[PDB]
């Protein structure tokens, strides 16, 4: 499996409206999330590619750390990281051992589903989707194969939040983690 | 109104384990085949997007050209090549016509699926071929499919077919009434 980490913006589905942006700080009373939420892509449940492993309130927002543990997806992204020419045209430039940066290229953002500010039970969050159609602000999404070396790739985690982070990704094991459930995006139609 | 184009990967039992490419050769018997196929994508059921219009032997390979005809699929390939990000980022900047651009970036490969090679040395029963898929994967033989509003701009992007060859080919395309055609099972998604 991939570790995944990064800011995530926090998203609700509205009736009639698309898309309602919240402010983190609209939600922090609810962090720490260490119940492990399903990892999807772009908010199409079916699409489950793994578990976060925690949501940390830290310094302006709330971090995430993921694991993408479905084989299904993760043969499909090599798959597609190796051999497409459309997932690699928009990469300069690729290494070989391309997984990385085709993730972080086309599922740049981290989404975190949370019910509306209007609400009380239910959980307050449902998921954090990768996602690719979301905004050029407030998430940055980096997979790596250790959490250490993608916590490494944040400038505003401070030393004992990220510390923190660590710590709790070392309790995880990977193996005690759920088959998630997955099938390809355009299986779905 | 799509008019595609191409050279084909012929396949049996395509995206199973059983999965073998066939050698052209090995189906060059069974050809032309001018009645329609489901065109698909992906080899997934249910994404019919339109029907083949002739299958050919020609010099340097198989070539079909097909109709693309769902209203859905054309219409929700058309607001996404205007409109979305992820659909431009992998196209040049700028291109006139997003969504032939977009279809030909997208959508290179055509998949000829076919009956297993055990079926074919000993005179095939039914029917050799199922149908044809646009693929965003598994292209080999199989060059980049060509979209476009007019059937003989699109036969005559590829120099590999001749004069005669084409003729042949549209001999058959414009002899197809687009609309007579049963509209394909694909729904879209939005
Ligand atoms: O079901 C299939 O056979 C199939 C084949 C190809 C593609 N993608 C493509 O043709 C394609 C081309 C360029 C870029 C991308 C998206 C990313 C590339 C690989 C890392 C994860 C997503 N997909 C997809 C969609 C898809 C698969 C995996 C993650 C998301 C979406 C499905
Ligand atoms: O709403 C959804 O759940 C969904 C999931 C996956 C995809 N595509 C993909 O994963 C994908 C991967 C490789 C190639 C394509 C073909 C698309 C054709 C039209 C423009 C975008 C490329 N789609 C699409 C777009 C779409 C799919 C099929 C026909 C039209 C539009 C929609
Ligand atoms: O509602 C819209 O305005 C809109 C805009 C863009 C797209 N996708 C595309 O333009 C598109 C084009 C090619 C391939 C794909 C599927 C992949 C999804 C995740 C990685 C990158 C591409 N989508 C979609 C379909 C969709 C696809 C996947 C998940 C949800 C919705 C809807």
């Amino acid at each position: 499996g991939l570790y995944v980490g990064g800011f995530v913006d926090v998203v609700s589905c509205p009736k009639l409206e698309q898309e309602l942006y919240l402010d983190p700080d609209q939600v922090t009373d609810y962090l720490p999330v260490t119940e492990p939420l399903p990892i999807t892509i772009e908010h199409l449940p079916e699409t489950e590619v793994g578990w976060t492993l925690g949501l940390f309130q830290v310094s302006h927002g709330i971090f995430c750390t993921g694991a993408i543990t479905s084989p299904a997806f993760l043969e499909l992204a090599s798959r597609l990281a190796d051999t497409s020419h459309v997932a690699r045209a928009p990469v300069k430039n690729l290494p070989k051992e391309p997984l990385l940066e085709i993730l972080h290229t086309w599922l740049p953002g981290l989404s975190l589903s949370s019910i509306h500010p209007r609400e009380p039970s239910g959980p307050v969050f449902q998921h954090v989707s990768l996602c690719a159609l979301g905004r050029r602000r407030g998430t940055v999404a980096v997979y790596g194969h250790d959490a250490e070396w993608v916590v490494s790739r944040f400038s505003s985690v401070s030393k004992s939040e990220r510390a923190h982070i660590l710590q709790h990704v070392s309790s995880c094991r990977l193996e005690d983690l759920s088959t998630p459930n997955f099938v390809s995006p355009l299986e779905t139609l």
